[PDB]
């Protein structure tokens, strides 16, 4: 009944076989992740993050995750989408014109009506990322998460309609995928891939039906 | 006992009318503007089957006319009508719309000067399909669904903002071929549809 990553029937091809809830994992017409390659060039995104000690930092459902009480928000089209948690994927699930990065993080948001907004940004092999240390460094009175420092000040982003990359693979997801990589050290990566128990948590690319993707740019602060 | 809030209970086949997260029609009210950039091309031709079905008038033909979008070939199948127009562009009322089923192309009709392109509808007539669409068009494009059951998702919708013109008698006359009953699906919940704005010849 427990779902997972690799080849065996408890696999990617067969999420839908695992539960009737995960049917859309097969039946859905806007499933993510995908390889983002045809888009239109052309913003109404606004940021309310604050430095916060997590509510919980825990590995759950195959992934490392940090949760927060809802003090942090994202504003889209005059609507506020509140941050509930932040989790990690390795390697990066969404591909930008065939572009994997060893790590990505996903900011999960919901609005008043319960509509979903999710932010993805990839990581590069590079200098050490300090914003990572409160998550790994510390397990227990929790340590600050640099939410205001986490994201680039300036970003190019892709916006499109897709789906959840983990069950129930729910559609109607507002996806924002930042083109700008953040940078992480190599042992932070090894340690964190080992803390995600070193089994790749990258959902294979989903079918593409000429999704409308836009590319844009914003200030996050 | 055969209604819209209820399409999903009529069949298990039709649940996506309710479970769907990208259902049409909806209100086109937030959009993105963009340049002369696209791929959309029209190979319509004057073409000479007509029948009333499922609340709707529809004319279908042989696979002779097709459209180019992003390098994919889409063959036109039929044209059918909705009154009043289902999709809304900035709350834009419209007495009549038409759906070019291929990717579906919608364009509304307004009361005014008679549309000569409508009369062959009101051995079949030549239809001036080549005369039917504006040579210059502005449209809204996004991914949506069929507006009638089974409400299939994955539909490349293109909504041209430019109105065509209908007489009142023409306006009245085919509602009767639709049995004077409105075949307009209410606006569905929207989950931040990405809409792009552009224009084509
Ligand atoms: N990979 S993905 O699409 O961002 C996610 N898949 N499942 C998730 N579960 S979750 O982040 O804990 C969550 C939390 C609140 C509402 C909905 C989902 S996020
Ligand atoms: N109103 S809408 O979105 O254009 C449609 N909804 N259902 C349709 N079915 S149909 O017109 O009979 C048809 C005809 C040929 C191929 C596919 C579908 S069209
Ligand atoms: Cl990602
Ligand atoms: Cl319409
Ligand atoms: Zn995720
Ligand atoms: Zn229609």
């Amino acid at each position: 009944t427990k779902w997972d990553y690799k080849n065996k029937e408890n696999g990617p091809h067969r999420w839908d076989k695992l539960h009737k809830d995960f049917e859309v994992c097969k039946s859905g017409k806007s499933q993510s992740p995908i390889n983002i390659e045809h888009y239109y060039h052309t913003a109404d995104l606004q940021f309310k993050y604050a430095a916060s000690k997590p509510k919980a930092v825990f590995f759950t459902h195959h992934t490392l995750k940090a949760s927060f009480e809802p003090t942090n928000h994202i504003n889209y089209r005059g609507h506020d989408y509140v941050l509930d948690n932040v989790h990690f994927h390795a390697p990066m699930e969404f591909l930008i014109n065939n572009k994997t990065r060893p790590l990505s993080a996903h900011f999960v948001h919901k609005d008043a009506k319960g509509r979903l907004l999710v932010l993805a940004i990839g990581f590069e092999e590079g200098k050490e990322n300090p914003n990572l240390d409160p998550i790994l460094e510390g397990i227990q009175n929790f340590k600050e998460v640099a939410l205001d420092a986490f994201l680039p000040k300036s970003i190019n982003y892709y916006h499109f309609n897709g789906s959840l990359t983990a069950p129930p693979c729910t559609e109607g997801v507002a996806w924002f995928v930042i083109e700008e990589p953040l940078e992480v050290s190599a042992k932070q990566l090894a340690e964190i891939k080992k803390r995600m128990k070193n089994s790749p948590n990258q959902r294979p690319v989903q079918p593409d039906y000429n999704t409308v993707i836009i590319k844009s740019s914003a200030e996050t602060r």
